[PDB]
């Protein structure tokens, strides 16, 4: 077992330059010695800490170690204090090169292709033969689904509002995290994110390097013409327009899109895909789903034009389709549901979708440049609109977006996008988002890990479902502020919160597979569960954590921790503990999204 270095650092380590602020473990208030030590022992260089006292958060005293004027490459860096009396009076090793970021810039991606269903897991794409696996629900016993799914059983106790009984063919698509469910809502801000960040490269100019180009990942397609990244994006796009319901299914909704299609009833850990024996079926249809549809869908029909007209064209017409069935049935809502006991799926409801409309309607606008888009898209209340802070669930809790607060994503798309919108709220738009990254640049000084959060608004408040990924979506706002501005203080932040990702945290847990001293090493999924039984293999490196979350809302986490263990302590790497250790698409998007921007920054 490892001890945990009273001086927290990026596992892995720093880029050579730019801010860098370890955190210790000193209840000794009172400036104390610090001196970084390369391999070899020799000190490098010294001076003392910064006093900050008992961080709210985790319930430690620290001190901050601030050694941005340091910049010398190498290998093996590890600080350490003289003067203090403890056993773990130091850091774990770590660099400062520039290729910190190279890699796992690509194992981010490459949990896209991983997670792919319809389709087999094959070498070299893998990057490990303990990876393959059969192709997941592609019909084929014990499989019972994807290729004809019916739409949820009517006498089912959670059945949702009533649907008419036919079948579709689902196949294709991602998988959302350790289960076999695929749903557009979720589905929806991971596969933007993805597109996002391509059209991020497109319009500055570096399409052309590392993944966004053909050949640019270790996927199937690599070599197919298209860009790289948009093969992944596709594969989830492919499964979004199968989702959207015909004439011939049910004429009353038309043209709107299924919530989501998983299991009838929950599984366990430690199966494949295609062993998966559960009846697969339907959820009932959401405006929030068919606006994420038409959304991603108005985004995909811009950037893939220029590379397969026909794809580009049909996704187009299929974005109009939904935004104007969600007009006719702007308030169908996905209800909630047991956690456990009841659907084999997740829940993802929400009761408020003018976010959503807001989203689509930045997106159809920016593609169409349309009249009844921009109309929908300035008399908003949401117009030009980049939460700092949030607010149902997302009420209070501090970030720019989550799944199901849509606003924002559509905002960075009118920021960094073509539209002919006045260029004067194209600069409010620029400027909010600066002004959100502001607020949470602070939250990091009064924050003893600098992390960009600070517990929710919601009076119960702690860290939520998946509190790292808060931290991912913040980072992306700051990395565009750091676009529009040129003011270094944006990528600190960034740099803050990714370190706090990799090891300075409270936990000295490194949120992230394959990386670090003390690694993620127990995902919750249901394939890389070694915990379960050692017949299943540690998952691919580059995947992030749920992280910390107080709410204690799976078994595991309940039994692990006192009632009182500080929010950002409220964590504990078990391939059970679901509400604290999970993967998801909505997670590693938008960590790809950030390994990519630190890599080309340097
Ligand atoms: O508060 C809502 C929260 O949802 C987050 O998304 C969740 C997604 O909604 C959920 O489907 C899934 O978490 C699953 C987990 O994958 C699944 O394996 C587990 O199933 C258990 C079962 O409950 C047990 O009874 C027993 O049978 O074992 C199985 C397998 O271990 O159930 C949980 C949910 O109960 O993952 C998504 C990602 O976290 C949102 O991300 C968050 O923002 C929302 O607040
Ligand atoms: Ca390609
Ligand atoms: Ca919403």
């Amino acid at each position: 077992i490892l001890p945990q270095p009273d001086v927290r650092v990026n596992q892995v380590g720093y880029l050579p330059e730019g801010k860098k602020v370890a955190t210790v473990v000193c209840n000794s208030t009172q400036p104390v010695k610090w001196q970084l030590k390369n391999a070899a022992g020799v000190v490098v260089l010294e001076g003392y800490t910064e006093p900050k006292g008992l961080d709210k958060d985790s319930q430690d005293y620290v001190h901050w170690l601030d050694f941005s004027d340091f910049a010398t490459e190498g290998i093996g860096y590890y600080f350490e204090l003289p003067t203090v009396n403890s056993p773990t009076n130091y850091s774990h090793p770590f660099d400062i090169r520039k290729d910190i970021y190279t890699q796992m810039k690509y194992d981010a991606l490459a949990f896209f292709y991983h997670k792919r269903s319809g389709i087999p897991i094959e070498m070299p794409y893998a990057g490990g033969e303990q990876w393959t696996r059969p192709a997941g629900h592609i019909g084929i016993e014990p499989n019972k689904g994807d290729t004809n799914v019916p739409t949820w059983p009517q006498d089912d106790e959670y059945a949702g509002i009533p649907q008419k009984n036919y079948t579709k063919d689902v196949t294709g698509g991602w998988y959302d995290a350790g289960d076999h469910g695929k749903y557009v809502v979720n589905g929806g801000i991971a596969v933007w994110t993805l597109m996002n960040m391509y059209e991020r490269a497109k319009i500055r100019g570096l399409d052309n390097w590392g993944p966004y180009r053909d050949g640019g990942m270790n996927i199937p397609e690599q070599n197919n013409g298209y860009p790289d990244i948009l093969d992944e994006a596709r594969w989830e796009i492919e499964f979004f327009k199968k989702m959207q319901v015909t004439e011939k299914e049910d004429p009353s909704i038309a043209g709107m899109v299924h919530h989501k299609i998983h299991d009838f009833r929950w599984t366990a850990l430690g199966m494949l895909p295609h062993e998966d024996p559960q009846p697969r079926y339907l959820r009932p249809v959401s405006t929030a789903a068919t606006l994420n549809f038409a959304a991603t869908l108005a985004q995909s029909a811009r950037l893939w034009k220029d590379y397969d007209p026909t794809f580009a064209a049909d996704c187009l017409e299929k974005a109009e389709i939904a935004w104007q069935a969600a007009l006719k049935h702007p308030d169908i809502y996905a209800e909630y549901t047991p956690g456990s006991g009841g659907p084999g799926g997740g829940p993802y409801n929400d009761d408020y979708v003018g976010d959503e409309f807001y989203w689509a309607a930045c997106e159809l606008y920016v593609t169409t440049g349309k009249d009844e888009y921009k109309n929908y898209l300035m008399n908003s209340p949401h117009y030009l609109e980049m939460p700092a802070k949030m607010g149902g669930e997302d009420n209070g809790l501090w970030g720019c977006f989550t799944w199901g607060t849509t606003q924002g994503l559509g905002t960075i798309t009118l920021a960094l996008v073509e539209n002919g919108l006045p260029a004067t709220d194209i600069q409010k738009a620029r400027n909010n988002i600066a002004k959100a990254a502001d607020r949470w640049l602070e939250n990091i000084e009064e924050q003893g890990y600098r992390l960009p959060i600070k517990q929710a608004e919601d009076e119960r408040g702690g860290y939520p479902w998946g509190s790292n990924s808060f931290i991912l979506n913040q980072m992306i706002v700051m990395g565009y502020a750091y676009d529009f501005t040129g003011d270094s203080k944006y990528l600190d932040g960034m740099f803050d919160g990714i370190s706090y990702l990799l090891g300075r945290n409270a936990m000295d847990q490194s949120y992230v597979t394959g990386y670090g001293e003390r690694p993620l090493q127990n995902p919750h999924d249901r394939f890389w569960t070694p915990q379960t039984s050692k017949r299943f293999p540690a998952p691919p490196p580059g995947i992030i954590s749920g992280g910390p979350n107080s709410r204690f809302e799976d078994p595991t986490i309940n039994a692990a921790v006192k009632k009182d263990t500080p929010p950002q302590k409220c964590f504990i790497d078990h391939t059970d503990s679901w509400g604290t250790n999970q993967i998801t698409v909505n997670w590693n998007a938008p960590f790809a999204w950030v390994t990519a921007y630190l890599d080309e920054q340097y």
